[PDB]
């Protein structure tokens, strides 16, 4: 359950999420676009869900892709800001899941974002410890799908 | 059309938006719920779009309503952060409009949020000067609906 998954966010996991977000969230446009372009590069099968975005290979030059990428980063900002209160984190995650459930995005499908997150983290000198912390946060969302 | 509306965001307007957001955005849960519940209080008919939230009369205690209210504030955070780059502001506004267009929310309907914003600003001692600046930001979104 989402309530059980949220309880897995221990003290050090929360701390590692904040420390890495301080850097990653500093450039939402740049890191947001890097995150999603990596998703399409490593998992081309997911491109089908983004027909509305057009030619995603254009990257930053694609206004729709840039708009989506910047916006995605504010969902992550929301999650990080709610780490202090489990009740608020859960209600924001459930709210976030609504549209993804309607698009038939499964937990397994959503989990494909872990790879891209690990790579972006590594590009900023944040290793496995941080990738694992982020996988824990992603797992809270997966529990809601 | 959206670019034209964005042109109304003059230097002075952006300054008032940033200055008032420094306060309003410091308590996203509190002010987001105040904003949302005021919308329902002044325009009861808007509740028709929120059947999924359940018993909205519960206010803050309603987890779904609270989740939506907090999340709403990050869309505004996004807009405020993109004020200095029209190209980015426009793409984030158009991205934001997609789901609202699908919900058949007209520009006129969306404009009903102006009253609630004026009241929330006033509760923090921000006068008409600030309410007018916010109405101009809302107008950018209206141009995309
Ligand atoms: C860290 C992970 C992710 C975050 C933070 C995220 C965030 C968002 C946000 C904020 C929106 C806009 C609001 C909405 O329409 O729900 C959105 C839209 C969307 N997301 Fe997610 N998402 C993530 C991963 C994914 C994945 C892995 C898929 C599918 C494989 C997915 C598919 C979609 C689609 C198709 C849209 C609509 C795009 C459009 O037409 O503009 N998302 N997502
Ligand atoms: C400045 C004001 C507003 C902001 C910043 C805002 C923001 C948001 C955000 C970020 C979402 C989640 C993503 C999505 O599904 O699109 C959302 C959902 C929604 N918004 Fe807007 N919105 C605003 C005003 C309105 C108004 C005036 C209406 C209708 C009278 C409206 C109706 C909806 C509905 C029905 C949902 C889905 C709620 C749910 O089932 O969870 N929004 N809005």
């Amino acid at each position: 359950s989402v309530y059980d998954a949220a309880a897995q966010l221990t003290a050090d996991v929360k701390k590692d999420l904040r420390d890495s977000w301080k850097v990653i969230g500093s450039d939402k446009k740049g890191n947001g676009v890097a995150l999603f372009t990596t998703l399409f590069a490593d998992n081309q099968e997911t491109i089908g869900y983004f027909k509305r975005l057009g030619d995603v290979s254009q990257g930053m030059a694609n206004d729709k892709l840039r708009g989506h990428s910047i916006t995605l980063m504010y969902a992550l900002q929301n999650f990080i800001d709610q780490l202090d209160n489990p009740d608020d984190l859960v209600c924001v995650v459930e709210k976030f899941a609504v549209n993804h459930i309607t698009r038939k995005i499964s937990a397994a499908e959503f989990g494909k974002i872990n790879g891209p997150i690990k790579k972006v983290l590594a590009s900023k000198n944040f290793g496995d410890k941080y990738a694992n912390a982020w996988a824990k946060l992603v797992a809270v969302v997966q529990a809601a799908l």
